[PDB]
């Protein structure tokens, strides 16, 4: 890379790895639209396997950006509308509390208090129905935001029903393949297991366990190269040839709700750029097990704003990921690690790098 990029990346990330005791890390910087890659450490400590540009990391909740864009693409196809009632796509959801809860509300965590996690005891599909039928909202729809896998997870599941494709097949054919993300997976194939990093939690090697709505909320695994391509695609969507996918990306970066300085997209979250680094560093949270926030509706939503800090954090038990980009500056970063280390340290490092290059 240009020496400036080399130096800011290394001077930020070396100390981060030391301080956080991260076994392995990969970083991509997108600068003037071109990617530059960096790797450190171990994908598998026991087997002494290094992190490489081909190593697969669990994205955790960064997966929600894929779900939001896949939903955006279904909207663009005319298959679904965000104003549609949830019950249009799950007619068995007859319980009256669902009256008035739209796909928008599911996608944006504003349904009225759907919980962070789908319970482990929810195995079967009938368990899933029972779970949602019995859930009682604390709040009216469109009034408070509570970040929730059970919310965006169900959005993803419903969004693909008109297509008749499984969520995985829809994601593959409509998002991964067109964008040439050929090493991005909901289920890691045997061919790629050699490249699948272990996550580390309390020193133990761990991979994400199966759960209801996992694919839709937290289940993608990817390489630093594919994630750089993901950022490039999101930086310049109107350069994507597939018309519905281009529109879906723009829909996912549109601003639907505001809480403080932050705006809620479909998967993506956004702040106006230039951002106050304290507004995103400290705002990256999560350490807080549950933070319920009143939201202001943006009526109608603001189409994707170029002058934004667009970002998403993600974790699993053994991994911590972060993506941020600024369309206006054709600048972005991806940080993938096989330890779940504090969000504020992620955002701080990302800020330092992008601020230096801006
Ligand atoms: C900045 C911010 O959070 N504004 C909010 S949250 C809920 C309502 C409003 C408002 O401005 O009405
Ligand atoms: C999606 C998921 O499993 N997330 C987990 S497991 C343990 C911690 C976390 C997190 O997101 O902090």
């Amino acid at each position: 890379a240009p020496q400036q990029i080399n130096d800011i990346v290394h001077r930020t990330i070396t100390p981060l790895i030391e301080q956080q005791k991260i076994p392995g890390m990969a970083v991509a910087v997108i600068y003037q639209g071109k990617p530059y890659y960096f790797t450190w450490g171990y994908a598998d400590i026991a087997k002494k396997q290094p992190v490489t540009q081909q190593t697969l990391f669990e994205l955790g909740s960064v997966s929600k950006t894929f779900t939001g864009v896949l939903g955006g693409d279904a909207i663009a196809r005319g298959e679904i509308k965000l104003s549609d009632p949830t019950t249009k796509y799950w007619p068995e959801l007859t319980a009256k509390q669902w009256n008035g809860i739209t796909l928008l509300h599911l996608a944006t965590y504003t349904a009225g208090g759907l919980p962070l996690q789908v319970p482990d005891e929810v195995k079967s599909s009938s368990d899933l129905l029972r779970f949602y039928q019995n859930w009682q909202p604390a709040w009216a729809p469109g009034t408070q935001r509570l970040y929730a896998n059970s919310s965006i997870g169900l959005f993803g599941a419903l969004a693909v029903k008109p297509s008749g494709l499984s969520f995985e097949q829809a994601m593959q054919t409509r998002v991964f393949q067109p964008l040439k993300l050929n090493h991005t997976w909901i289920n890691v194939p045997p061919a790629e297991e050699k490249n699948y990093a272990w996550g580390y939690r309390e020193g133990k090697a761990v991979h994400v366990s199966p759960g209801a709505l996992d694919a839709e909320a937290y289940g993608v695994k990817s390489t630093i190269e594919d994630m750089a391509r993901w950022v490039q695609s999101n930086l310049k969507p109107l350069d994507i040839n597939e018309k519905t996918l281009q529109q879906g990306i723009q829909l996912a970066q549109s601003r639907y709700w505001q809480t403080g300085d932050m705006y809620q997209g479909l998967g993506w979250e956004m702040l106006d750029w230039p951002v106050n680094p304290d507004s995103i560093i400290n705002g990256s949270d999560n350490k807080i097990a549950l933070a319920a926030r009143p939201v202001k509706a943006i009526t109608p939503p603001t189409p994707a704003v170029r002058a934004s800090w667009v970002h998403k954090t993600g974790a699993t038990g053994g991994f911590g990921s972060y993506v941020a980009f600024i369309p206006e500056k054709e600048l972005g970063i991806v940080m993938l690690a096989n330890k779940n280390y504090p969000n504020p340290a992620r955002v701080d490092a990302a800020w330092q790098i992008l601020n230096a290059l801006q």
